[PDB]
């Protein structure tokens, strides 16, 4: 049968701060071969932000790129998935709801589970719309991935947000009901209260990440009978581009030469933008989706897209979407390329200073920044934004 209600991603966009540092410049400052960052790790430009830009700034900018008048009237749920919260009680989603001018009778909250938070939001939104097909949900991934100067994870760093509008009859990606979820209690990466930077066991994280994909994939294959041949492309959450390729490589070892090339070529398309941005944590998978859709030229209506989401801790999920005819007319390629091209290239000195600076919310202060939705002042610990 056809004619059934479809539910999924109607519009999607990302935002990153107007600054970056080139990995060659970093490599040289770190006394390391630039090839080690550019190729070994697989990153080219690291998105960096000043203290006048937080998850609200990025979420607001990303969402503003896709929301229209009618969307703002139909949205009754606003969700932010993040692991970079600025408050322990008040959800960042509440401020986003105001800044976006969304209609008042909506619920807003924050979801936390490492880089999986936005995925939890996406699937829950899907179910919400299934029961309420006239309504829409704003789901935004927002994060600031900082490991530390001279840390192993430094070259993988990034910052920004990915906003998605979930609705019935979505114009881009129709989501399936083939979800396979997994939870394991593992301390590969975490951030205890009071830690500005994360605790991380790189080895354990990479091992758990790779095995988590294998595990949900095998279960999915067992439930559905679908194999890699049945997927036109796969989008992955990734800690960094090379590790993503390694998780994929590990699982397609038994595929024919031609299918490996096809699948790997798709992966390369999915990491175009990540190479110029770095890790968005919760937004990494969905940046990969945008990148795939905007850089691929042979993808078409009806194609099946597999999505692997991961959260340290650890949680994982594999689910499927189908490209909706006409989707190529509802992307934001021009805007994204302009967004990436109009950034300032920071010197190592400028980078390390911006990175080190900290916002002390206990001190009332004023902050100057041209970016819309940036922090304009702190008063009694309360952040004011431009609007
Ligand atoms: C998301 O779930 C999670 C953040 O919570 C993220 O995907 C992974 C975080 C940890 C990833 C590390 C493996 C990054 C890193 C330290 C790698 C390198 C290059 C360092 C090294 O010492 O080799």
């Amino acid at each position: 049968s056809t004619g059934s209600m479809t539910i999924g991603i109607d519009k999607i966009s990302f935002f990153v701060p107007p600054y970056y540092i080139d990995m060659t410049a970093l490599a040289e400052a770190r006394n390391v071969d630039p090839g080690k960052f550019h190729i070994g790790i697989g990153q080219d430009q690291m998105a960096v932000n000043p203290i006048s830009q937080d998850i609200v700034t990025f979420a607001a900018n990303a969402a503003e790129a896709i929301l229209t008048k009618e969307d703002k009237e139909a949205i009754d749920m606003v969700i932010v998935g993040t692991e970079s919260s600025i408050d322990e009680s008040k959800a960042a989603a509440v401020v986003l709801h105001r800044l976006m001018g969304i209609q008042p009778f909506a619920r807003s909250f924050e979801i936390k589970e490492a880089c999986y938070g936005a995925t939890a939001g996406l699937q829950l939104a899907k179910n919400h719309v299934a029961l309420h097909p006239d309504k829409k949900v704003l789901v935004v991934a927002a994060d600031i991935a900082k490991y530390g100067l001279n840390s192993g994870g430094e070259p993988t760093q990034g910052a920004g947000a990915v906003a998605m509008l979930v609705s019935s009859e979505p114009r881009i990606l129709a989501l399936k009901e083939d979800n396979v979820m997994l939870t394991q209690d593992i301390y590969d990466f975490w951030r205890p209260t009071g830690h500005p930077y994360p605790m991380v066991d790189g080895p354990l994280s990479n091992e758990t990440y790779i095995q988590s994909f294998a595990q949900v994939w095998d279960e999915h294959k067992k439930r559905t009978g679908l194999d890699f041949a049945d997927y036109d492309a796969l989008a992955f959450h990734i800690p960094y581009t090379k590790m993503g390729k390694k998780a994929l490589l590990a699982k397609i070892s038994d595929q024919t030469e031609a299918e490996q090339e096809r699948i790997l070529a798709r992966y390369e398309e999915s990491i175009i933008y990540s190479r110029r941005v770095g890790n968005l944590y919760t937004g990494s998978l969905y940046l990969g989706l945008i990148s795939l859709l905007e850089n691929a030229t042979t993808l078409t209506a009806g194609n099946q897209i597999g999505l692997f989401s991961y959260g340290s801790g650890a949680v994982a999920e594999f689910f499927t979407g189908e490209l909706v005819a006409g989707y190529q007319n509802h992307l934001q390629k021009e805007t994204h390329l302009a967004l990436l091209d109009n950034r300032t290239e920071l010197s190592i000195a400028e980078y390390e200073a911006m990175f080190a600076e900290t916002l002390d919310t206990d001190i009332d202060q004023t902050l100057e920044d041209e970016l819309k939705y940036s922090i304009s002042a702190i008063n009694n610990t309360v952040r004011s934004y431009r609007n």
